[PDB]
Parts: C-alpha cells; sequence; structure tokens
C-alpha cells in the first residue's frame, strides 16, 4: 500500500470501512457520535468511543527508509449542559489492532492507560487532541486551560495551544505531517475565522510501527459532553 | 464518499488485499495471479484474483449519486505457448464476490459456465485482456486477441482488436464517467502502440450500491502467467 485516501462528507449508518469501538455510533442524522448518550440524547459519564478506518496505512518502511506524509481534515462539535464539559475528542494514529485502553474513560481520552499515560516507551499513539477538561488536581498533565494538543506517546502533550470551546459550534481542523521536515501541523478554525495553530517536530518512525490505522477517539469521565464528528477526509502517501 | 489507493509494487505483507485462488506476491514484488510451478512456469487450470479490502460506494439511490472511478494498472504476460491462455481482467463485483465454479479458463475467473452469457444472473463489470479465442471453445469471443468490456456476460459488449506481446508490460487506464455513463479503456505498450475501447453502461443497473474492485486471471488447458506490476484506483461519488 503506497497510498490511501478517503473522505466522509457525512457518515453513513451502513458504512462498511469503519471499525467502531466502545460507544461509537453513527446517528440517523449521519453524525458519528463517539461518546455515549442516554435515551434523550444527553451526554453521560464514563464513556469511550473510537473509530478507525478499516484499511491500514503504511506509515513508514524500515527496509527502504520510506516515510509517508499524511493529511487529515475533519470537523466536529461538542455539546454539554455542564460548566466543565469533558473530556475531549482526538484524531489519532495507533497500531492496527489498537483497542480502547483500560481506564481511559476520562482525561486519557480513550487513548492511554493510567499507569503508563506519561511513559512514552510504553505507548504507541500519535494524537491531536481537543481537550476541554483541565482541572489541575486530576488532569495534572494538562495546562490550566482548554487547549489543542499534539500527543506523542503521552497524554501530556508535547505542545499545546490555548483553545476556546464553543458550545455546539463546528470546529474545522487540518492536520498534516511533512516527512521531510518531520513536522506535524495543526490548524483549527471556527466559523467566524477564529483560528488556532500548533505544531511539533516528531519522527513518526520512533513513535509508531510501520503499519497503522487512523481515526478518532473521545471520552468522558465524571464530567461529560457529546463528541460529534461531522466529516473526515484523509490522505497518506508513502515516499522515499 | 470517496476512496483512492495505489500500489507501485506489491508488498508480501500487504494488509488491504483480499487474495483468492492462486494469487500471490513474488520476490520481485509482482502480483502473480495464476499458479506457477517452482521454476515460475505457468500451470494449467488456475484462477487467481485480488480485491481491495475497503468497499467502494459505486452509487447511492437515495441521494441519486453515482461515482466516477479510474483504475490505472500495468500487467505483463509470459508463456512458452503460441496460443497462451486465458487472460487477465480488471473487474468490479459485489463485496463478497468469490471465484465462481468452473471459471478456470475462458471464463477468466469471473463467470460460471451455465450463466456466463446471461446478464440476469451476474453482477460483474470487467475490462478483459483476452489472449485465447478458439471459436469452438470460447464461442463468445471474436476470432482474435482482444480487449473487451464485459457487462454481466463473458461476451463483451464491445471489444477492440489487441496484440499480445510476450513479457511486455501494458499500461492501462480505465475510467468511468457517470455524467456520460461511459466506461472507456486506453491501453498503451512501451513503444506507444495504443488501444481504445469504450461502452455506454449504467452501473446502477449492473452492480449493487456497494462493490469491491480488483483483478482476476485464469488459465484452462492453455496457460500463461498473468503478472500485475502496479495498480492505482480512485473513486468519488457525485450527484447525478
Ligand atoms: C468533578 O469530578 C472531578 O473531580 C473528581 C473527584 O475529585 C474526579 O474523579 C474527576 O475526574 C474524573 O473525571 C474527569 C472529568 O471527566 C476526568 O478528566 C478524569 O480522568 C476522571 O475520569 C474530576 O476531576
Ligand atoms: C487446446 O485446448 C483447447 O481445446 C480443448 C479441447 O476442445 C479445450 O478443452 C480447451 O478449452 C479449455 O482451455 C481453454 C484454454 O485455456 C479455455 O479457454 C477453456 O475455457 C477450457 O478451459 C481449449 O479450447
Ligand atoms: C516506563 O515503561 C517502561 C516499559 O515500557 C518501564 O520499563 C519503565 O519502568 C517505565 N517507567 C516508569 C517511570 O514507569
Ligand atoms: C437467466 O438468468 C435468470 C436469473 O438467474 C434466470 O431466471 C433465467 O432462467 C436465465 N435464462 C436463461 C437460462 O437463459
Ligand atoms: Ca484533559
Ligand atoms: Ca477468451
Ligand atoms: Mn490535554
Ligand atoms: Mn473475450
Amino acid at each position: 500500500s503506497d497510498s490511501l485516501s478517503f473522505s466522509f462528507i457525512n457518515f453513513d449508518q451502513d458504512e462498511r470501512n469503519v471499525i467502531a469501538q466502545g460507544d461509537a455510533r453513527i446517528s440517523g442524522n449521519n453524525i458519528l457520535q463517539l461518546t455515549r448518550t442516554d435515551s434523550d440524547g444527553t451526554p453521560v459519564r464514563s464513556t469511550v468511543g473510537r473509530i478507525l478506518y478499516s484499511a491500514q496505512v503504511r506509515l513508514w518502511e524500515k527496509s527502504t527508509n520510506r516515510v509517508a506524509n499524511f493529511q487529515s481534515q475533519f470537523s466536529f462539535f461538542l455539546e454539554s449542559p455542564l460548566s466543565n464539559p469533558a473530556d475531549g475528542i482526538a484524531f489519532f494514529i495507533a497500531p492496527p489492532d489498537t483497542a480502547i485502553p483500560s481506564g481511559s474513560a476520562g482525561g486519557l481520552l480513550g487513548l492511554f492507560s493510567p499507569k503508563t499515560a506519561q511513559n512514552e516507551s510504553a505507548n504507541q499513539v500519535l494524537a491531536v487532541e481537543f481537550d476541554t477538561f483541565y482541572a489541575q488536581n486530576s488532569n495534572t498533565w494538562d495546562p490550566n486551560y482548554p487547549h489543542i494538543g499534539i500527543d506523542v506517546n503521552s497524554i501530556k502533550s508535547a505542545k499545546t495551544v490555548r483553545w476556546e470551546r464553543r458550545e455546539g459550534v463546528t470546529l474545522n481542523v487540518l492536520v498534516t505531517y511533512n516527512p521531510s521536515t518531520k513536522t506535524l501541523d495543526v490548524v483549527a478554525t471556527y466559523p467566524d475565522g477564529q483560528r488556532y495553530q500548533i505544531s511539533v517536530v516528531v519522527d513518526v518512525t520512533t513513535v509508531l510501527p510501520e503499519w497503522v490505522r487512523v481515526g478518532f477517539s473521545a471520552a468522558s469521565g465524571e464530567q461529560f459532553q457529546t463528541h460529534n464528528l461531522e466529516s473526515w477526509s484523509f490522505t497518506s502517501t508513502l515516499l522515499y
């Protein structure tokens, strides 16, 4: 597999190329609802939901030293009745058999396990998070404000940019990886043009195995919010 | 909504290919569809096929959408025979398509003998590169080597005369334009010799909404290797 690209303008309830994990569901409105809701559609506590595209991505090839670029465009919105809505949605890359880690329903966003969430040598996850909950005595790894973060085998982001949550408002996001500069880029924009940028230098060949899957994860612990992905398009090309 | 992938060559640890029958990846990273012996010599009575694992949304009734697609591939054939058989085809079929019974020969791994010329029993769209045409056996063929477009029948809706070139790679582009409902084929040899064949066909009447795409080849009493060097594919669903 030298390249893979796909696009979801919206989500089909009869979608064939998605792996749904945990509470992830596609609504009759063609929205992917990651975290669980009750019978009235209200977000609930202690829920994790993830999707992965079924086709695997060859992110790099050790035997010829090729490394893939990639680009992921998506838009999402969050809804909650709470003052401190939690926990956040993330675009992430992980090994093809990745499953929801134990104890990940909360600040670990469905991506990490508590005893190893800050130990990079125990993880294989590259993620772009949209973190809404940052209480310093529980989400201790976080900056003390909502943020967009790039996670490199740790729930403690290698870099963050301050971010404003907007109840029910769609955020459009472009994540790009340039192999030649080993730069992972993140641009996020609200409908009014309000923008957020963040980037890090990361060598994916030391962070992830050669074959990966790509997708999204969201979680709520004691505090909750819905995490609604509306669209997603991805592209990756393996290059010398 | 859309999908694209490419194989510059074939990885022996591929994850997104469904192989059927005798298809395998060689040490040169070539997809060898039909069976070969231990010296790489073609053998009788063999079918091999591959399908990309991710399913293609070829059309959607409820939104009156039909997808375009393009398939770019290079293959070469080798045989010691003066009448080498039977051919390779790019094809599209329902997602659970399996090698039909009796299809190791002129049916190209695509059709079953009883139903091979009965469009009412088949769900196959294919572009075939047919090297064997003996009129008392492959009665459905024209009496010469040919490239043909097959619509639910081994009897091509249209063919163009073609020349087989031993061991030479043929470059093929197949495109489907849903606004003109035209499937066309441009095949080119390295010296520039070109072949053109096209058919007005409405995919919504020949194939289900969800399909898989790939290749098939076969040999019956006569034989040849059917070697796929590369394949790139893209498909986008558009309003019609
Ligand atoms: C109001 O709940 C906060 O305080 C509780 C007790 O001090 C914590 O248990 C709780 O943490 C859990 O929920 C948060 C928010 O969903 C989550 O980030 C964390 O991982 C725990 O699951 C929260 O801090
Ligand atoms: C030399 O074999 C030819 O004549 C034989 C006797 O009539 C046929 O059996 C034979 O047909 C089978 O092989 C061909 C070539 O591989 C294939 O096209 C056909 O489907 C049969 O499997 C061939 O015509
Ligand atoms: C980090 O994880 C590694 C194994 O992946 C382990 O050997 C090490 O003890 C861990 N370090 C800490 C501080 O937990
Ligand atoms: C053609 O196929 C259809 C559907 O399988 C079947 O009903 C019909 O009897 C066939 N006609 C023939 C055998 O010519
Ligand atoms: Ca957090
Ligand atoms: Ca034939
Ligand atoms: Mn964070
Ligand atoms: Mn033919």
